[PDB]
């Protein structure tokens, strides 16, 4: 049941349409809860998913999260209109770094009023460019801006996620927002490492290999 | 004058208002053509450069490039209303690697006629991550679409300026279009090569330690 918890995520920008359609086909054979795809894909990936149970994600501002609330807000409905209904944003970690948390939140609901309850939304916090105080503060403040989930990292900066993070954004979250783990989780005993920590969602390349527990094909 | 050929950039994630306002402070001091920074200090640089000649320069799908057209034609035409004067976009790679040359060109049009005449576009090519034969697909593309310069490198996926790409890049667009030489250019000698190998515009972070051959304040 690993699987429901899996986004199965290609974001490299050298991704091609041939790679995007084998990752949605390995998502219809495995059942994962989402494939994550960029914004140029998420139409492609909606035809390959149609009439399944396989949900179409994609991420916003990504990665460095430094566009202006209101382009995040445009590419959230554009993905939505797209095909898109789970978006990973990326908070504006200068602003969180600059003290102006006031724009940190109004980023944050920018992208959650696009959604407008049409799509379920991820803050992702980039855990390895914050404090813990930072890491803390990231979240109430997406939990105050209608976010569903906490994400720890984009997989494009200096770390992934940790048992630690993940242990603290849970905390902070409650019941309140998911936690969706992400960066570095490779491997089966890695997920359930997070998940035992709090996760509820998996960020991860290597899903086939997680929910295979290392005995499928292509576990190298 | 060397000055007026350096775009003086900062685009790290965690960069902060203090930080943007120096480096306006020093692309002031200095007579830089631009600063470039993240959308979301447009306006921050805007205010700080207003009053002289120095323009103010953003980036456009960036790093990765693969947002909807729609998505970039929106963040050029906000980041002009926020005072950008040049947008450094970054071209659909993963559609030109799986040979969506239309979806390529409609791309960086999309971004050219949103600046309409407000501002220049210049198109990063991503050299780093490009076949010689993309490299010339893409320049040609980005010249067929009206774009004013074209740009080896984000900085941000593998690899940077070299004497051969930019060489190649102007062989390439000829009189047509400016060439950025972009990504790992931070001392006068690097920034020589690539003029001399046809550049007209330096992406760097070191404007300062590039234009004052060493003598500049804290080149460390």
């Amino acid at each position: 049941n690993i699987a429901k918890m899996i986004d199965h995520t290609l974001l490299k920008p050298e991704a091609t349409e041939q790679q995007i359609v084998q990752l949605c086909t390995e998502a219809k054979q495995y059942g994962f809860a989402a494939v994550c795809v960029n914004p140029t894909w998420v139409k492609t990936a909606a035809r390959e998913l149609s009439g399944t149970d396989v949900r179409v994600c994609t991420v916003i501002g990504f990665p460095l999260g430094a566009t202006t609330p209101e382009t995040k807000a445009f590419e959230t409905t554009n993905a939505i209109e797209n095909g898109a209904r789970e978006v990973d944003m990326v908070i504006n970690i200068g602003a969180l770094k600059s003290g102006q948390d006031e724009l940190v939140e109004r980023d944050i609901r920018a992208v959650v009023e696009a959604a407008a309850g049409r799509a379920l939304v991820k803050v992702i916090v980039e855990t390895a460019l914050l404090t813990d105080e930072e890491k803390v503060r990231a979240c109430q403040l997406a939990v105050k801006a209608g976010a569903d989930y906490v994400k720890t990292s984009t997989g494009f900066s200096g770390g992934g996620a940790t048992v630690e993070d993940v242990a603290l954004m849970r905390k902070t979250v409650g019941d309140r927002a998911g936690v969706k783990a992400s960066g570095g989780v490779r491997d089966w005993k890695t997920a359930e490492a997070m998940i035992n920590a709090g996760a509820t969602r998996i960020g991860t390349s290597s899903g086939v290999a997680i929910v295979t527990g290392g005995t499928g094909r292509a576990d190298y």
